[PDB]
């Protein structure tokens, strides 16, 4: 399948990983998915694109975000 949107599990927003793909092909979706692959309470989730990416697979330029318990915030 064709990857469209990545996401990361870190412990704040300021810490970057290696990108992770997601199976969704919409951002509502990538939204409810990257949720259910959180692993850890606490943590930071990020999601962007393949142009979210650096040259070594970070996730440096999310297109947006969401900490623990909160709601997903769109970059725009």
């Amino acid at each position: 399948t064709n990857v469209v949107y990545y996401f990361t599990e870190t412990n704040n927003i300021n810490a970057y990983a290696t990108a992770e793909a997601l199976k969704a092909q919409t951002l509502a979706d990538a939204k409810r998915e990257a949720s259910r692959r959180q692993c850890f309470q606490g943590t930071t989730l990020k999601i962007g694109t393949i142009y979210s990416l650096n040259s070594d697979g970070l996730l440096v330029d999310e297109i947006t975000s969401k900490e623990d318990g909160k709601k997903w915030v769109d970059r725009y």
